[PDB]
């Protein structure tokens, strides 16, 4: 039955949030390896799931337009105020990006040059659970393939929300669904390889060892360094994944995930090499040092600054 909407087709069903495109570019944020749940199903219209509902998003120079599909048969309508506040928080639109870009730009000429072309890169505020298991799937992987795994994971273990066209949207599973005796085998069947072990084992560990998803919520109010350390006790969660989660889901803007790509950017575009270590390649200690470097340079929103560069390095 139900079809993916565009702003032309069904304007009655859209609400808008004042938002300069220079504070937010959907095309630089939603598929730049923060969330893996957004797809441009028709041009300049992005559809994906947010907290148990499907949205479609598009924008002009000065407005962010959105529509919500509730599925569980309700009557069709525009977004409510509450839903719009959900969306405002997801894009952390209280935070001014113009001021951050200008502050980063003032100590960093490399940034200033790349930041001209790549405005409106900001950090999503994601659900901890979805973010943890998504980034467990990120090891030795690329966005396209991670997106594939996460999709199949959600279809197989998460509640069906709605279907639009040929796309069936599922909510992100809960810990208990991922912790079960078959979960690893099923996830292997779904193409996750060794990552399947870490999904099930981390689901199991968060439940039994940490008393379930309220623990992740506690980490949101815990300090960065305590949150990071705690996450690294989990199967398949090391410094990189923990930093992704910290930055993207636990409101730690100073977290800087270091993987082979941030290594590459740091060395190529900043001329950085490990100093306080001898070993010249990536290593846990050198990776830590690189994160410290960027905090030192950019300040307590270093992770946001890094996201600009990451997002810019994905486009040629
Ligand atoms: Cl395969 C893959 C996909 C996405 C990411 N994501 C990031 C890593 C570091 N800093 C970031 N800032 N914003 C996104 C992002 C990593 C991998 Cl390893
Ligand atoms: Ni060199």
């Amino acid at each position: 039955h139900m079809r993916h909407r565009t702003l032309s087709s069904s304007p009655a069903l859209w609400a808008s949030i004042p938002c300069p495109r220079s504070e937010l570019r959907l095309d630089l944020v939603l598929a730049s390896g923060q969330s893996f749940r957004w797809k441009e199903q028709s041009p300049a219209h992005w559809s994906g799931v947010l907290a148990d509902q499907v949205w479609t998003l598009t924008q002009t120079e000065d407005q962010l337009y959105c529509t919500v599909y509730r599925g569980d048969d309700s009557q069709v309508s525009r977004p409510t105020l509450e839903e719009l506040e959900t969306l405002h928080k997801y894009f952390q639109l209280d935070v001014s990006l113009a001021q951050l870009y200008s502050h980063w730009a003032s100590v960093d000429s490399h940034f200033q040059r790349v930041a001209q072309k790549f405005q409106g890169v900001r950090l999503l505020r994601q659900d901890p659970t979805e973010c943890l298991f998504s980034f467990i799937c990120s090891s030795n992987n690329n966005i396209a393939r991670i997106t594939g795994m996460v999709e199949r994971l959600c279809q197989a273990f998460g509640p069906r929300l709605i279907q639009l066209d040929d796309v069936t949207y599922h909510g992100f599973p809960n810990l208990h669904a991922l912790a079960g005796p078959e979960a690893e085998t099923h996830l292997r069947k779904l193409g996750l390889g060794y990552r399947a072990r870490y999904v099930r084992a981390s689901a199991k560990a968060i439940l039994e060892e940490q008393g379930g998803p309220a623990w992740l919520q506690q980490l949101r109010v815990a300090p960065y360094e305590e949150a990071h350390k705690a996450l690294c006790t989990l199967p398949g969660v090391g410094a990189k994944v923990a930093d992704c989660i910290c930055l993207m889901a636990l409101d730690k803007p100073q977290a800087v995930p270091v993987d082979v790509h941030v290594w590459q950017i740091a060395h190529r575009d900043y001329g950085w090499h490990p100093k306080t270590s001898q070993a010249k390649g990536p290593s846990p200690l050198a990776n830590k040092e690189l994160g410290n470097f960027f905090r030192n340079l950019w300040g307590p929103y270093a992770g946001w600054a890094q996201a600009v560069l990451f997002s810019a390095d994905l486009r040629q």
